[PDB]
């Protein structure tokens, strides 16, 4: 039963967000606030902060990572690293999504293309006091690609690679596309990449720092 | 696409909680804070307050009810009306659960015993600053029983009746049992009842007031 998120109290993970041209747009910081033990597995409550490239905080809140029975799931905070999301955030923006599951390829092996073990999820963001500033990010058809080492500024991590489709709606536009993400035990998302339906890179994020 | 929760801004629903002997233990109050429209359906953010029989607030927070595509789901706040939950709550207690789905029997008819349309869910509660005060409520094997009118102090509502099993764990004890709930469009839970595995009534709740 692997836990795909940091789980030591006080531990802090930083992930950087980039434009397709490699420019830094945002910095996401998670800090483990509390880890609780349950017979069926663990519960981790973490604080998140989303800031811009100059370190100004755009949004902060709490999220949860958990193991129940054999199964790990967590809040969809990470899909908020999509540019549409990052660009509409401020202190009055809130978000709600499903807890999304992350299968353990490393113990339960999967063939490339396996998808029935991955659940779909929808994240909605909205500004309190300004309803027009809202968004919906739907992630679906997630499937296994491979397991492989990914090299990042925080180090080299053996990861599970997943491919997914997504729909992003705001009152001003619909964007359709696809993405990849790579995740690892005790870290969560190590790397992600977003594309439009023409296969043109829109953005990406990479694990930048682990502070235990 | 029925929405099983109040959805007019400002609307307020009160549900009363009782011991098996009919004594009032707690009062739960939901107030619709904001309703947001998305192409795929609606998002409702509501504030909840849990109080004791004398009106002293035990816990408050926010929760979400939503329609996405054809499917309604919501936070598991209502399973917090179990006595173990009610009795451990204070201002420093927080809770996290899955968004749990509520099928629309009224449009998509179900035969008694149908269960594959209902998802399982786990709610965990914990006190910040006092880890020993925590709990887990697992709800599973939910299935359709019937549709029928239920008479309450707020009125008579045509409801879907569901049966479920549950496991309740705290560091001091495990309780195993089963329950029934009745839900209706634009209200949510109209009535619920909890039993232990000997079929002895442990508690119940009934819709008390709708203020639009
Ligand atoms: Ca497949
Ligand atoms: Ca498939
Ligand atoms: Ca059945
Ligand atoms: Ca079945």
């Amino acid at each position: 039963c692997a836990f795909f998120f940091p789980n030591q109290e006080g531990e802090q993970i930083t992930r950087n967000c980039y434009t397709a041209d490699g420019k830094l747009t945002n910095i996401l910081v998670y800090r483990v606030d509390q880890a609780y033990e349950y017979p069926s597995g663990m519960e981790v409550v973490a604080n998140y902060t989303f800031a811009d490239a100059a370190g100004k905080t755009l949004n902060s809140g709490q999220m949860v990572a958990r193991c129940s029975d054999g199964n790990f799931s967590m809040s969809m905070g990470d899909v908020a690293t999509f540019p549409t999301a990052l660009n509409m955030m401020n202190a009055d923006v809130y978000m709600m999504g499903d807890l999304m599951n992350y299968p353990d390829a490393f113990s339960n092996p999967m063939n490339p293309g396996d998808d029935d073990e991955f659940d779909d999820g929808t994240l909605r963001l909205y500004q309190k006091g300004n309803k027009n500033n809202r968004a919906e990010i739907s992630v679906f058809d997630r499937e296994f690609v491979t397991t492989e080492t990914v090299n990042t500024p925080a180090g080299a991590f053996y990861c599970t690679k997943v491919k997914y489709e997504m729909n992003i709606w705001t009152p001003k536009e619909t964007i359709k596309g696809y993405g990849y993400e790579w995740y690892a035990p005790n870290i969560g998302i190590v790397r992600s990449e977003q594309y439009n339906n023409k296969k043109e890179l829109q953005s990406y994020s990479v694990l930048e720092r682990i502070k235990k």
